[PDB]
């Protein structure tokens, strides 16, 4: 189960909506996972606690 959202450049986080609430998760440090473009689409994989903040739409 993956959840899509928008990343914050300043915070290096992925923001997403789930269950009527806002959530925020750390993008991480990999060069291909950190938030590099403000509000870029990002994905949070709940099963494996992995986040990718460079996933194109
Ligand atoms: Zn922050
Ligand atoms: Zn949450
Ligand atoms: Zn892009």
């Amino acid at each position: 189960s993956k959840f899509g959202g928008e990343c914050s450049l300043k915070h290096n986080t992925c923001t997403y909506l789930k269950g009527g609430k806002n959530h925020v998760v750390n993008c991480g440090s990999a060069a291909n996972k950190k938030c590099k473009s403000d509000r870029h689409h990002c994905e949070y994989d709940e099963h494996h606690k992995r986040v990718d903040c460079q996933t194109p739409v």
